[PDB]
């Protein structure tokens, strides 16, 4: 028979998941009701793709999107200048948050972007995407603008790969936070959140940032606050095993830190930042 | 940190074991060796595996058994024709109702064998080699203090579950054990002293459960590893790999006391071990304490 996890998943998909997120740009603009939207592309040495991503979002600038920022992590290729020519605002880690010395990794960049942006909604899109589609941002913000109670929207892709998601993230969530196995692509880099949520949670480092935000949101607000939207068909990216293993190790560390499991700190053997509201700027368990 | 891993590799890992069958027979010193092949519907490969071990029977190997888990194909008749004794789960441990999975089969085989050393070899191997059993027992017979030998394969110049799940989780929760190249491997040998005294994890958790329990109870130097030869990675469907991963997680969490929900993947997940076989077969166990 069905489990409690199964029952919650079914209703969560009915209410909080969209296979055909077909909202129009015009109706989303009309729903902003004074809220502003910032889009952030984290980038480190992505010169071949960053401009193409920027180009797909730029038409929304001045309408649905209020600012389009590439948060550069110290590139030595032409990432920054290509982002400039394509129509983005390039901001370094140091300019984003001068009072804290940087540390490496993607999570650092996204955390710092909270200090560099002003939008009431912040959208994150990876800068390494080969086939970005112009409707990514509209689809990601739809549930935030139209659906009461949603604070985090995860963009997923249909497939015409995924090993860390299916062997590491989903099985560990099944063990530790089984309701969250409803989220198809928990490690995805395309997602949007409210400023109120994002300023209030710690940010995990590196490859842990996405799953850390998902779990921290769940632990504070449950499934009701999380939604997902289909961004379209995309083939899996083929990363080398050493990168996948490093990803996995950090996904493990970040899940363990949120779920009461200690961790040796020992990285792979080969052969967090505090809430930004501590620096800038209810879901009761009792009755 | 790696000094410990370095010393263990130097003393407890063999990439090119030199041992001959004759040298190992001469080192048995009265110990007997049982070989157990778990099998469920492996008719295409089981005979080929048995055939590589059968020449040792009556010399290095004292018993050669296929522990059948309820096959409906020709696994049993083909295993027998190749020279193995085929034992069902029911015959192995008749008064205990069977439960599914590989851990059950290996556990039950302890009640159906007499060896001081038990060697497990998978029955789905496409390219078995006759020196597998010799290489697995070498450290047990010729070194001192070893109780568990893990057979690994050199890879052409472990799989996804090993490198993304097992090794990273061991790094987090039993960090010394990342020295073991292929912790999930199905070819391994153990002493009766060890195997009769530990619980057995269910299903796909059995290998990692045994590794962790051996490490905790007997220590790193009680574990060894040997290269069985070069073998390509087997290609399995992602759904099978994910189910394996989920059970590896459950078993490691059990061994650490991490609450696991028991919720599978939209897959079977058991958190319940079988107890040490010496609790159900105390007289057999005592007879083999030697």
């Amino acid at each position: 028979d069905l489990t409690a996890t199964d029952l919650a998943r079914h209703r969560w998909l009915t209410d909080n998941s969209w296979t055909r997120p077909t909202w129009t740009v015009a109706e989303l603009e009309a729903a902003k009701a004074g809220r502003t939207i910032s889009v952030v592309l984290p980038a480190l040495n992505e010169e071949e793709t960053v401009g193409g991503v920027v180009e797909t979002i730029r038409p929304l600038l001045g309408g649905l999107v209020d600012e389009l920022i590439v948060l550069d992590s110290g590139s030595t290729d032409d990432t920054e200048i290509r982002a400039m020519a394509a129509g983005a605002r390039v901001i370094s880690r140091e300019v984003a948050l001068p009072e804290v010395a940087p540390q490496p990794g993607k999570g650092e960049v996204l955390w710092r972007s909270l200090a560099a942006t002003t939008g009431d909604i912040i959208v994150f899109i990876d800068s390494d995407l080969i086939d970005p589609d112009p409707m990514f941002v509209p689809k990601l913000v739809g549930p935030l603008l139209l659906s009461e109670g949603v604070h985090l929207v995860k963009g997923f892709y249909r497939r015409p790969g995924g090993r860390v998601t299916e062997l590491v993230a989903r099985p560990l969530l099944a063990a530790l936070r089984p309701e969250l196995t409803c989220v198809l692509q928990p490690l995805g880099g395309e997602y949007a959140g409210t400023r109120e949520l994002l300023m209030s949670v710690p940010f995990a480092p590196g490859y842990g940032v996405e799953i850390g935000l998902l779990v921290d949101t769940y632990d504070r607000l449950g499934l009701d606050a999380i939604a997902q939207v289909n961004l379209g068909v995309r083939a899996h990216r083929n990363r080398p095993l050493t990168d996948l293993a490093a990803m996995s190790r950090q996904v493990i560390a970040t899940l363990f830190s949120r779920c009461g499991v200690p961790d040796s700190g020992v990285g792979l053997t080969q052969f967090d930042r505090p809430p930004m509201n501590t620096l800038r700027g209810h879901h009761h368990h009792h009755h």
